[PDB]
């Protein structure tokens, strides 16, 4: 869906914050700072759900650029483990959500944030 | 969720590059210049449909900024009706594609342009 590869950065990296917002946001709450409405979290996670799906589509052959290390692109196999491992603990994440357990939500949440930081340390540059 | 104003800016730009992306993806398809299939359309607006709810939160109290014109909090209520407007005319748009139905879905892809158009006519800096 991109004319050239600078729109695929943009997409992605346009995906990448508002992911950033939708997990970060709650981090008060798994810290307990915040108060703990399940719905309220339910719902949160269902958007977080689709966003998370969305930037790997934009790491399509030629796009190439922003702070994406070109490793994401001749290991590709490992890169979609990552993927994969990330969009695995988001399910395990809106499990937690929907039963609407705490701690089992901060444990979810502790796994997802992992994943993050997993993929930036192989694939983000620096 | 945003700690500055800048960071509401940043969320509701990158919200509506996805938008964008995903409403403009369309556009050939709509126009028949790339083949129609039903249940990729159904599940591209089914991402549509999520992100077109997102923008709106982020123009909350205190977000004034980027190209945003400020009559979107003092006339709140017709900023108000140009988002339902919109977003009404996003569950047409499902409605069209879930029904698989190529000349519902290009009548209902334009009335959702022009409701980009018009909020943009009224509230978006030039
Ligand atoms: C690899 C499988 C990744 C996982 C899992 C996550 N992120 Fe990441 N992120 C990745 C790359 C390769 C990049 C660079 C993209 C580019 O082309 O520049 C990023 C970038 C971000 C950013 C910055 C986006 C921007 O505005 O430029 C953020 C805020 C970010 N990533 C956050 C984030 C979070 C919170 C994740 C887990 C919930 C996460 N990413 C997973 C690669 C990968
Ligand atoms: C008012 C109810 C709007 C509707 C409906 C749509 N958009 Fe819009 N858009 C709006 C504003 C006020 C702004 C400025 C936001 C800011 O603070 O800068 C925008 C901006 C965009 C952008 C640019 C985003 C960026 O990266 O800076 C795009 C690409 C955009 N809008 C697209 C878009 C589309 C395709 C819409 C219908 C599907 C649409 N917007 C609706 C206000 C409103
Ligand atoms: O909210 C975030 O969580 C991850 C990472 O900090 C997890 O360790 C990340 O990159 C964010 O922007
Ligand atoms: O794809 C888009 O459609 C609207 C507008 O052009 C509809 O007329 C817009 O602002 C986009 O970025």
């Amino acid at each position: 869906q991109f004319a050239k590869p600078e729109d695929a950065v943009k997409y992605r990296q346009s995906a990448l914050t508002l992911m950033a917002s939708h997990f970060g946001r709650m981090t008060p709450v798994v810290k307990g700072q915040a108060p703990y409405d399940a719905a309220q979290i339910k719902a949160n996670v269902e958007v977080l759900k689709t966003l998370s799906a969305l930037p790997w589509a934009a790491f399509g052959p030629g796009t190439e650029g922003g702070d994406a290390r070109p490793e994401i692109w001749s290991d590709a196999a490992s890169f979609k483990q990552k993927q994969q491992a990330f969009q695995d603990n988001i399910v395990k994440l809106s499990a937690a959500a929907d039963a609407g357990d705490l701690d089992k939500l901060r444990a979810a949440f502790g796994d997802v944030g992992a994943s993050c930081k997993a993929c930036h340390d192989a694939y983000r540059k620096k």
